[PDB]
């Protein structure tokens, strides 16, 4: 049945994803393979990316060009250090996959290839300053996936037009996952000198991000990571909107399963002081379970926002803040 370069395909996707493998396989026709060959894609993409042993000179063109290799058959790149890299070493059979795709997809993934490489190229001599350049970075590297993703799935057709039209919902889909795994990963990205947090918002609490680390400035750091949250917290509303027009079966599923994981996620770091210690984990196995249709989804959502609701503290400098955004969720 399945050809052999496919069949490596679907072997790099279980290799290399954790939260996305199953709900892909799942997915039903054309978005299945649409959606694996879009992974691997930018899973190799963000491969380069990561890559501290590339110069940014080298870098840069790189990211500029990824989406040309696309369709460059024995294009492949053999100097990762990265962990990743088996999908850069045989990216040619993961761009023969590309190839075979339909059109419409072919157009979708280069599109998103091209602009998320510029974007990632941009952000190579920069950090994450404002709170606006943070939604800037987000958009890059995981809003335009929404956006992608949303774009496939009006092209297979079994989702309507609209879906991949309000690129502002695909966005915010994008950015909620995007900025709970960044406020999650504070100490691993720490220990690997990557800083994601915005410095806008870190700076009014210590000097150096890295600070946080350290157990006397653990109340600061708490502070500012309930800070974080209540921003991503905003994007709430539009996960809520987007999920809500979702048709197909495995397309909902794949799309709620990760946003009701991240929700719990961030419930579980609200307040937490564990973040700066390690990784905070959920569950899952049962979210997976219930997390099917519109209303399980929403109710998900409620208790995990009650959740952190009873566990505001008066004291928090954000707590106004975190209370509206709760209110404005449970009344949509
Ligand atoms: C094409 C597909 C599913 C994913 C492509 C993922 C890749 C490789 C992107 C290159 C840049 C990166 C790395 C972005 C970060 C992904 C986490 O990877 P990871 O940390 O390895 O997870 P785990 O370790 O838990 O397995 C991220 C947070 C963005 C997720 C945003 C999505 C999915 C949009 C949802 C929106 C709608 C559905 C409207
Ligand atoms: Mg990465
Ligand atoms: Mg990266």
């Amino acid at each position: 049945s399945l050809s052999s370069s496919l069949k490596t395909c679907y072997k790099y996707l279980n290799q290399t994803s954790r939260s996305f493998a199953a709900v892909i396989q799942a997915l039903d026709g054309e978005m299945r393979n649409a959606v694996c060959i879009f992974y691997l894609v930018l899973r190799a993409l963000d491969t380069l990316e990561d890559d501290m042993t590339i110069s940014v000179e080298k870098k840069v063109p790189l990211l500029h060009n990824f989406h040309s290799f696309l369709y460059q058959p024995d294009w492949r790149f053999m100097e990762s250090k990265e962990k990743d890299r088996q999908v850069l070493e045989d990216f040619p059979t993961i761009s023969l996959e590309f190839r075979n795709l339909a059109e419409k997809y072919q157009t979708v993934i280069a599109d998103i290839c091209r602009r998320m490489g510029i974007g990632m190229a941009e952000f190579l001599d920069k950090h994450v300053t404002s709170e606006q350049e943070w939604d800037k970075y987000c958009h890059y590297v995981a809003g335009l996936v929404g956006i992608g993703l949303s774009r496939l799935f009006s092209a297979s057709e079994f989702e309507d037009p609209l879906v991949g039209e309000d690129t502002e919902r695909a966005n915010s889909m994008g950015l909620f996952l995007q900025k709970t795994n960044i406020i999650r990963d504070y100490l691993e990205d720490q220990q690997g000198g990557r800083e994601f947090w915005p410095q806008e918002v870190w700076s009014r609490y210590v000097k150096k991000l890295g600070d946080f680390a350290k157990p006397e400035n653990i109340d600061l750091a708490v502070q500012c990571l309930n800070e974080l949250i209540t921003n991503a917290l905003h994007h709430i509303p539009d996960v809520i909107t987007y999920l809500s027009r979702l048709r197909n079966q495995s397309v909902f599923n794949f799309c709620a399963i990760p946003q009701v994981m991240a929700i719990a996620t961030l419930a579980a770091c609200y307040n937490n002081q564990q973040v700066f210690k390690g990784a905070v984990k959920i569950q899952a196995v049962t979210l997976m379970m219930d997390a099917t249709n519109m209303p399980a989804v929403k109710a998900i959502i409620y208790q995990y926002m009650e959740e952190i609701y009873h566990r505001i503290p008066d004291s928090d400098p954000s707590s106004s803040k975190t209370r509206q955004i709760i209110s404005t969720i449970r009344t949509q």
